[PDB]
């Protein structure tokens, strides 16, 4: 039942809801001829919400606004990017422009005005060392160390056991490395057992790209990454 790449049309959102107070949001790109799905996530913090990561650009993410207006009917008061990449930060300028606080660490801050995307306004204290871990409302925001990019972040939901691991995670149906420019393919593995180290007890872990399942997603991601590492 989760909304799979061929249901959504570029620029449509859908959401998806795992728990009481818990979705995903679901939106496509095209990229070199192909139609790609980007996962991020929603959760209700009282009669608010917090929202993670954009909808992969800005008409997606005034979709994506128009969608929780519409389905959930609560105000986005604060979103957070977890790493530099326009998945994750195109649309910033949109949420900014409604009244959303944005959000990101200062190291993603840093590394979105390097590459020319745009930049979360606010910078998120105590994540500058691996194994950090920091509430942010009704989260737990985790810094694992190095891996898809060095600035990484991953989202824990304690109230649901929902695991949002962004573009660190991989999911099962990709079995070959995805965009790895900005990867530490060598801490990589380190840093997923940081992941399954803090959050054991997950119960639904949701890559930034496809179809969520449960932590075997971590030890998947280990083998695709190792396996490019000796491609
Ligand atoms: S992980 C950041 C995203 S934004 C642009 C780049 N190219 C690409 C192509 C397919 C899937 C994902 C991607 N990435
Ligand atoms: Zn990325
Ligand atoms: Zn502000
Ligand atoms: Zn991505």
């Amino acid at each position: 039942e989760y909304p799979t790449v061929s249901e959504i049309p570029v620029g449509e959102v859908r959401l998806y809801q795992i728990a009481d107070g818990v979705w995903s949001h679901i939106a496509t790109q095209s990229f070199d001829g192909a139609v790609y799905p980007s996962n991020g996530l929603i959760v209700r913090d009282g009669d608010e919400l917090l929202l993670i990561d954009t909808a992969w650009g800005a008409k997606n993410t005034a979709a994506l606004l128009a969608e929780i207006e519409k389905q959930i009917g609560l105000p986005v008061t604060r979103a957070v990017s977890t790493h530099f990449h326009d998945d994750r930060v195109g649309g910033v300028d949109v949420l900014r422009a409604a009244g959303v606080a944005t959000y990101a660490s200062p190291s993603t801050r840093r590394l979105a005005e390097v590459e020319g995307n745009e930049i979360p306004t606010h910078s998120l204290e105590g994540l500058s060392s691996s194994g950090d871990a920091v509430r942010f409302g009704p989260v737990e925001l985790f810094y694992p160390g190095a891996a898809h990019s060095t600035d990484n972040l991953v989202v824990y939901v304690p109230s649901a056991s929902v695991l949002y691991g962004g573009c660190a995670i991989y999911e099962l149906s990709r079995t070959s490395a995805g965009n790895v420019a900005d990867a530490d393919l060598a801490e990589w593995p380190t840093s997923i057992e940081r992941i399954q180290q803090h959050y054991p007890e997950a119960q639904f872990v949701i890559p930034g790209h496809g179809l969520p399942g449960g932590l075997d997603l971590l030890k998947h991601t280990t083998n695709v990454v190792k396996a490019h590492t000796n491609r």
